[PDB]
DNA sequence: CGTCGCCGCCGCGCGG
DNA sequence: CGCGCGGCGGCGA
């Protein structure tokens, strides 16, 4: 097979590599790495070499990687240009690997551990580790066993064996409920002292070296407190056992206020799955404990104790042990799920980059940047310094405020990659200016003809037509991945909605699902069986479909981020090709592109209609317009429709046949007035929006700008089997409201948008009588707990002090000098609810860590205090307010003369 | 060391 | 609660 890289470092002069031989073994190697980088020469000696705008350069080959970075600082100091890749590893990376690679797996060890610490005294702090280590377990993908380490004796207790009958038996049995699935992959090892169990896990880890490092919260916890803990007992050699190159740097974590240290163990990749789904999952949470986390993906329960953990180990510790190894498995039941493993290993040799540094996006495009310039004996500039300077954005249209019944929009397909490709926009493409009209004489076509030569944008830029740059072509191969498995999370999503059609009048019978590629559209063959089967092999099969619908969503969104993310880098200072003439020669061609399009469609739309001056685009933002369709359908007439199905049908054909082929019109105009290098404004009809045919629902409203909402029965091609809510901005869409408040406004809005006003009225007149009842944390309404510090007064709000804050600063007060009350932690979430007057919190709210019930301690006087009154003014109805009167509805029936009689 | 636009809540200081 | 400005948090693109 391919040989490829597990693992590079670079330590001095010597390169440190773990990779896969041509045999599939794993090996190290130290290599004393003899780097290259590079001066401009005069023009008239020899080279193959040239740096990207086609200067002669010399080769420079050192010594040393030492050697190297004192040249670099030589050059600075003389005042010239030192050019090529100075970061040696990447260089030595694209050296060894001089092809695509292909990696296998399953020839990769991913660990995935959890460590358990009893402490009686507060969070135990990994920069002090104090405290004995009594619980790790460790999976092993290589192996796929659960290795768990348990301390028997410690000076908070000696305890008896964990017992795997016991974990496997139900909780009614008093059990643990651990799933049998994994039973059998328990590979279980008691210890008599904490000295014996680190001893062995350092030896274990020897045998088994993680090359991906894994788990919730082992970067800010697990890491650092055994890496600290081993420190302590044996000494800093011991510890450093856990990079297999024997070297670890304890280094800060900044990025504004306050700093923690973390571990890097050379010849590792940790990749934090908190970290890795912050980034990938395309979510805001209220709470990131692992409890949470796992609900919200699998749809599994809490894991259930009594007491405090800090007790759980002595009065339980067979449900301590439990809980231990369910954790590890939560984490890969997600990763199975998600698959963030996958899509990290997938980018991370794309770019031939340490795993690790998929976090970031200006490493990973400096890296494949570099690697295709390479490739053409081509030499990267140097990275300058540059302050950091404001540019300008989007587009975004002022909404009138109003319901609007029949809405279609249409959106244009990857826009800043397409306008990066479309214009030709590089570092070295670029080819000079042109002198700038308004923009709105650009939108209007009465502006002159940028240029006869160059492709332009209405920024002033021009660039060259001859030949793409090497940002238009590395993005496309990026662009032309994420389309590829776009395809396949449609048809999933498709394939979906004809189970969920089919479940309506699922058959009496015993069957099994349908072995099928759910990324393909299902067959004739295929429909006409899933007709014919029960509700329980239905049910496995759309499991199986939405599954592989999430698996498409990680693939393709996240290969949008990273294109995304190289127009972002272009306005980064930190990014080698930082370049602001092009960043906005991106976004000003998206402020034209967008308002050119809506001169267009309102222009066609009025010319179809037999009108002049109409508004058919009511709303775009960026890269897509919202056009009123109510005189679409109202030139056939509602009453010729035989159902809903029908007028989305109509809309449908008429989009696809009569109003795309305007559009495209429009945009190739558009691209030969700009003198583009190649048409890739490709905008497609995306959402049909109306109420259901015969109902009093108002279809959709805008209250402003990026604040509407929409009743959606076909999204991109996807027929619903039930319309679909398309919200955006709405208290319904921030993790910041309240979850009880977030369901009933969806359910308002759906009322609204779906039944009509009477039917508004009753849900929220019954949503004020019961709403007293609802559990505290349902109500509570979520927030970041930054700057704790900076509104400190002695323990009271300071001056500009955040409602938020204040209920932090309360909480504190309350739990002052109590070691087993949780701490709030700077830029965590915390749940906060108001309090009534004279409450003995002193003040008018608090606030505690999300995720959490809270303490005991101050639990009953919470509840008891608790401001109904307040919370139901100020989340819901203060915002259902907001939409009723955008929507031109009333939330509360107002009287009428009928009020006078029977 | 991906980006900007723009919303609503809040504290503050008015606003004769 | 009437108003706008700046801080903040959090989305929508
Ligand atoms: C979501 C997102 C958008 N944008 C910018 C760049 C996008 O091209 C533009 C429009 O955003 P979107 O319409 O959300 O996405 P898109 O057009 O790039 O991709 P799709 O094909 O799925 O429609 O807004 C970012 O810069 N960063 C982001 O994270
Ligand atoms: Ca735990
Ligand atoms: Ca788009
Ligand atoms: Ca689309
Ligand atoms: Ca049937
Ligand atoms: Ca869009």
């Amino acid at each position: 097979m391919k040989e490829f890289y597990l693992t590079v470092e670079q330590i001095g002069d010597s390169i440190f590599e773990r990779y896969i031989d041509s045999n599939g073994r794993e090996r190290t190697r130290e290599v004393e790495y003899k780097p290259s980088l590079f001066a401009h020469c005069p023009e008239s000696q020899a080279t193959k070499y040239f740096d990207i705008y086609g200067k002669p350069c010399t080769r420079k080959l050192f010594a040393n990687m030492r050697d190297a970075s004192q040249w670099i600082k030589r050059m600075e100091d003389i005042g010239l240009e030192a050019l090529g890749m100075d970061d040696f590893k990447l260089a030595y990376l694209s050296d060894t690997y001089n092809y695509e690679i292909k990696y296998d797996h399953t020839k990769i060890r991913v660990a995935n551990f959890d460590i358990e610490v009893t402490s009686p005294d507060g969070f135990p702090e990994p920069s002090q580790a104090k405290h004995p280590i009594d619980a790790i377990t460790h999976y092993d993908s290589i192996d796929d066993r659960f290795y768990v380490f348990d301390l028997l004796n410690s000076p908070y207790g000696n305890v008896e064996e964990w017992s795997i009958e016991i974990a496997a038996k139900l909780q009614e049995q008093g059990g643990d409920e651990v799933p049998s699935e994994i039973i059998d992959k328990i590979i279980y090892m008691p210890f008599d002292n904490e000295k014996e169990l680190l001893m062995e896990y350092l030896n274990f880890w020897q045998q088994k070296t993680p090359v991906i490092l894994t788990g919730w919260n082992v970067e800010s916890f697990a890491i650092p407190y055994v890496y600290n803990r081993i420190k302590n007992i044996f000494g800093e050699s011991t510890a450093k056992r856990l990079s297999p190159h024997r070297k670890t740097r304890v280094k800060v974590i900044e990025n504004m206020y306050g700093s923690r240290e973390i571990i890097t163990l050379f010849g590792i990749s940790v990749l934090d799955y908190i970290d890795l789904y912050k980034k990938f999952s395309f979510t805001n949470q209220p709470s990131y404990s692992l409890d949470y986390i796992s609900e919200f993906e699998l749809n599994v329960g809490k894991l259930k104790y009594d007491g405090p953990i800090s007790k759980l180990r002595e009065s339980n510790h067979q449900r301590y042990i439990s809980y231990n190894i369910i954790a590890v498995y939560r984490v890969l039941q997600i990763d199975a799920k998600r698959q963030f493993i996958n899509l990290s290993l997938d980018m991370g040799y794309y770019a031939k980059i340490q795993i690790q540094s998929v976090f970031s996006p200006i490493k990973t495009w400096d890296a494949i940047i570099f690697n295709s310039l390479k490739e053409q004996n081509k030499v990267i500039p140097q990275g300058r310094s540059h302050p950091v300077q404001p540019y300008p954005g989007a587009f975004v249209k002022e909404p009138i405020p109003n319901r609007y019944k029949y809405v279609m929009s249409f959106d244009l397909t990857s826009l800043y990659p397409s306008i990066i490709r479309q214009v030709n926009i590089s570092p070295e493409t670029i080819a000079g200016t042109f002198k700038v009209a308004p923009l709105h004489d650009y939108i209007n076509a009465v502006a002159e003809r940028p240029s006869d030569v160059y492709s332009c944008s209405p920024n002033g830029m021009m660039y060259y037509k001859d030949r793409d740059g090497v940002v238009p072509t590395e993005i496309t191969k990026v662009f032309n991945q994420r389309k590829e498995h776009k395809g396949y999370m449609l048809a999933a999503q498709r394939n979906g909605e004809i189970i969920k059609e089919a479940l309506h009048n699922p058959n009496l019978s015993v069957d099994e699902p349908l072995d099928v590629d759910y990324r393909f559209d299902f067959s004739d063959e295929i429909k006409e069986k899933i007709k014919k089967l029960s509700a329980k092999s239905l049910n496995e099969m759309l499991f199986r479909a939405q599954r592989t619908e999430v698996a498409g969503m990680t693939a393709q969104i996240n290969r949008k981020l990273l294109i995304n993310s190289l127009y972002g880098a272009l306005g980064n200072v930190w990014f080698r090709y930082y370049d602001l003439r092009n960043a906005t020669a991106i976004t000003t061609f998206g402020q034209m592109a967008l308002q050119w399009i809506e001169r267009k469609v309102n222009e066609y739309l009025n010319e179809v209609c037999g009108t002049e001056g109409e508004a058919f685009v009511l709303y775009g933002d960026t890269d897509s317009i919202y056009v009123s369709a109510d005189k679409i359908i109202d030139k056939v007439g509602e009453s010729k429709f035989r159902d809903t199905n029908h007028w989305v049908d109509f809309l449908d054909k008429f989009a696809r046949e009569r109003m795309e082929p305007a559009i495209d019109r429009g945009f190739r105009e558009m691209c030969e007035y700009m003198n583009n290098k190649q048409h890739l404004m490709f905008m497609d009809r995306e959402a049909i929006a109306g109420p259901p045919l015969g109902s009093k629902g108002i279809g959709g409203f805008w209250t402003g700008k990026k604040r509407y909402a929409l009743n959606v029965w076909d999204m991109e091609g996807t027929r619903y089997a039930e319309p679909k809510l398309k919200i955006m901005g709405l208290e319904t869409q921030k993790s910041s409201t309240p979850k009880a408040v977030q369901k009933a406004l969806k359910e308002c809005i759906r009322r609204m948008l779906q039944e009509g006003e009477e039917s508004l009225q009753e849900y929220f007149k019954e949503f004020e009588k019961e709403f007293r009842q609802l559990n505290y944390i349902s109500i509570a309404s979520v927030s970041s707990a930054n700057n704790i510090a900076k509104y400190d007064v002695g323990g009271f709000p300071g001056p500009k002090c955040p409602f938020h804050i204040r209920g932090i600063l309360t909480y504190n007060r309350a739990i002052k000098g109590n070691i087993d009350a949780p701490q709030v932690v700077e830029g965590e979430k915390v749940y906060v609810l108001p309090l009534r007057e004279g409450n003995p919190f002193g003040d008018k709210c608090i606030a505690w860590p999300s995720g959490t019930e809270i303490t005991d301690l101050i639990k009953d006087d919470v509840l008891h205090w608790m401001d109904y009154t307040v919370l139901l003014e100020k989340t819901f109805i203060k915002p259902l307010e907001g939409f009723t009167s955008a929507a031109k509805l009333d939330y509360e029936k107002k009287a009428s003369l009928f009020d006078m009689f029977d």
